[PDB]
């Protein structure tokens, strides 16, 4: 698993459960291209989008529907989604968490990147 | 003024009006002594806590009364305050902007320091 | 003015100064057309982007170039930009402020809405 | 496990590693008592400060000693700690995790509560 996405609710105090996530690649003309996509587990986790011969280096884009989760909660969003844009870079091996934590009218977004 | 306290509401995308705050000051015996306290404003602000002869070097505690905010909204949080705790002055007179950004089950405070 | 940019600094404890920030409005066609852009000030804001006249109901898409920031301070960043992405004015004009804190590897976006 | 503590870097986007952890719990004379403690591992987590038969409700306090972490680093850092102060209540079984993501002059918090 080079790369894990895990999201969490600010205001139930949660795992954000059912949340859809889709993951891009820049192409050569500069457009973004499907790569992955899922939708979190129970534990707010989306495991197994690539595998390490894929995710080679290059500029991807992460997008949670964050829009369609709180609309099945009743509550007002602000945001159409949540966008993390990032590099990829081989140095040594490296596992990439991506974590999202969600506000109706507020984001924040953090990378672990270890190994 | 040299002390300012900004609180914001991530559920409503509003600032946080008629909150509490409370400004502590440790004494030389290591306890804490109440030093200011006010409301903040429809702008979410809280200005004129103290002033430059008033606010020395020393360790300073700013508590702001999340709970009672929540509650009023009807959403029992988790967090009892958000506690903000920081020495002040001790490279010469400073100016201290504490800003907050609330979620019933998460807060995130943030220190903007010039002069 | 309808649509204000404030970027603050995590590290530093300080405005995010002379930042670039872009703004793009969804055309009828689903592409992002330009909009306004411009650099944040002193005191990290960027005002007058655009007028209640201008600034129509629509998608927008603001874009805060984190990444040369970061740059012409000898930090290499995570990610490539912050980007907010929200439907304006859809029950009526409203005065929007866009906040983003920034961290090297983290950065978190508030929207306040008013009026 | 009712109780655990995960802590993350904002500036090196990895586990924030060796920090201290202390947590009290509320005395009847309002006094804080020190209750469990030790240091995060190499994934950034503190397991196993206390058991479900000792983890009574009550009010407490987790103490994060950021001060020392951000020393350790050769960065000044704002704060001189960070405190989490909640009540723990029954309803159901639960599982506790508090969160910190740590930057020099700013930290956030959040609480994700399960079972
Ligand atoms: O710090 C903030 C924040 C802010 C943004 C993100 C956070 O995580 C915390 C506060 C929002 O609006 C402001 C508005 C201000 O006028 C001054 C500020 O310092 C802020
Ligand atoms: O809460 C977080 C955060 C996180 C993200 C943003 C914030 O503002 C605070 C914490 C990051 O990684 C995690 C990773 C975890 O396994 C569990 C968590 O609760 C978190």
């Amino acid at each position: 698993c080079p790369l894990m996405v895990k999201v969490l609710d600010a205001v139930r105090g949660s795992p954000a459960i059912n949340v859809a996530v889709h993951v891009f690649r820049k192409a050569a003309d500069d457009t973004w291209e499907p790569f992955a996509s899922g939708k979190t587990s129970e534990s707010g986790e989306l495991h197994g989008l690539t595998t390490e011969e894929e995710f080679v280096e290059g500029i991807y884009k992460v997008e949670i529907d964050t829009k369609s989760y709180w609309k099945a909660l009743g509550i007002s969003p602000f945001h159409e989604h949540a966008e993390v844009v990032f590099t990829a870079n081989d140095s040594g091996p490296r596992r990439y968490t991506i974590a999202a934590l969600l506000s109706p009218y507020s984001y924040s977004t953090t990378a672990v990147v270890t190994n």
